[PDB]
């Protein structure tokens, strides 16, 4: 049978939108009473909906101290819902963004870590994110305070990647690595990865975002490689990273070696 | 007696919210660090005299278990005083969204470093004035599993002797009743207080009443109930007596709360 729990729509109260990923809404909610997070998929295909169950069934199938979790889903008739942990404050990206120039590199290091930690459990395990950004990971505390560390959480990708049109692989773009874009190898998390320590050290502002679909396409088309960091204590990492050929990519365990 | 901040060294954030005649905010602090500014209202020299004086003995104290203050700003007609951020915020607001899920043991960490803190201050014969859960702020949370809580108590804010009947009637159960019409022994009923707010998961006995019910309680002589926690019954029934010099030393009360 299906690799994830079945919840039961008596046992969810829906509440407050967060905001929108891939073909869905997010709201907060309350799982009979746990506080959630509720990932509604849209008016769907089956194509879509059994990539959104996939995401469930994997996500159900690790165990990771900075992974979120996933409570199970809920099909009641037309609509698809993952119940997922709720992070109390939110994606990074949003933070950097309010938070811009007063993010110390020191802060930066620890997330990079604890993501390159994630990561290399999955890739153990030979698991593919595929929708590894700033927007994915959520800090459960912010390490503001004197002799604190933040602690970040990396979200479920949502729906897979082999179930997106063009269109959408596009605006995933710097995230998205290149040999997805004609469209899974493990090989794409080290690009996203890299793409999102770029994200990081420029405050929540990735390269390419305010560009269009044509433009973003065109760089990526002529093989133009993406910004060396601000901070060049990541520098090599990422220009290891966001490489082409992704067998040249390094792995995890190299890279978490490099961190620490 | 307290440093001086410049207006130039601070920045100004988010609104944390409200003390006894402030303005709580989140803040950064050249030389940087995150910070919480208590922002007076417009007041007179008695009123900002006695926000001075709270900087001052906060300034002179050093406790793993009360909170840095940094210095005061005087900005126009505000008075700035510039303290330690701390992680998680006020206990109560913590206790009442996590209402039925927090541990006996847990409670029994928080009551033994919130005793210490005041049994450093009643040997260094210091009084603090304001013991609340509201004042008592969570520096690493010990809710999730294999994690202990750490407490930092807060600065009392506008000294008590500064304060009218009516904000005096408001600080109600946590008021000592001598105070109603400055000892330690206040201290220890407002330790009593606290306790109780504890045990009832941030819902303190009194705390929905009126001014008027509130004040008839305190002058009829009634006493606060009995504590759902059996282990901290008799030690809240001994600080929470009328009789100021009746109630046990923090010497006695952290004594017996090893065993
Ligand atoms: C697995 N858990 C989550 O995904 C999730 N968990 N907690 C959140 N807390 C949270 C606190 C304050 C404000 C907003 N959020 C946000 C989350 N998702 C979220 C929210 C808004 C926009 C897009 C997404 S996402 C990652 O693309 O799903
Ligand atoms: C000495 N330091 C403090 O007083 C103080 N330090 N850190 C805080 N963190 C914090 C984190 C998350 C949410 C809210 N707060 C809150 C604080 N005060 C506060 C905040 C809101 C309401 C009333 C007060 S208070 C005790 O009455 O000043």
């Amino acid at each position: 049978q299906l690799s994830f729990h079945r919840v039961d729509q008596k046992e969810i109260t829906q509440l407050s939108h967060l905001g929108q990923g891939t073909r869905t809404n997010v709201y907060e909610g309350r799982l009979r009473e746990l506080r959630v997070v509720l990932k509604v998929l849209d008016p769907s295909h089956h194509d879509i909906a059994l990539a959104f169950y996939e995401t469930a069934s994997l996500m159900s199938q690790v165990s990771h101290t900075h992974l979120a979790f996933v409570h199970g889903v809920c099909v009641r008739g037309p609509e698809n819902i993952m119940v997922t942990e709720y992070v109390e404050h939110g994606p990074l990206d949003v933070w950097l963004r309010r938070e811009r120039g007063h993010v110390p590199m020191a802060w930066k290091m620890v997330v990079a870590q604890q993501l390159a930690s994630a990561l290399s459990y999955l890739e153990n395990k030979n698991l593919v994110h595929g929708n590894v950004c700033g927007r994915n990971i959520l800090l459960a505390r912010l390490g503001l305070a004197e002799g604190t560390s933040p602690f970040i959480k990396l979200s479920d990708p949502g729906v897979g990647l082999g179930a997106l049109s063009r269109e959408e692989r596009v605006e995933r773009i710097p995230w998205l690595a290149p040999e997805c874009l004609p469209g899974l190898s493990t090989a794409m998390d080290k690009w996203g990865f890299g793409a999102t320590l770029l994200e990081i050290c420029f405050d929540g502002e990735a390269p390419l975002q305010s560009r269009s679909p044509s433009e973003k396409e065109h760089f990526y088309q002529r093989q133009h490689r993406l910004p060396e960091p601000s901070c060049p204590q990541l520098a090599t990492l990422t220009s290891q990273c966001l490489t082409y050929e992704p067998t040249q990519r390094p792995s995890f365990r190299t890279i978490l070696r490099d961190l620490t």
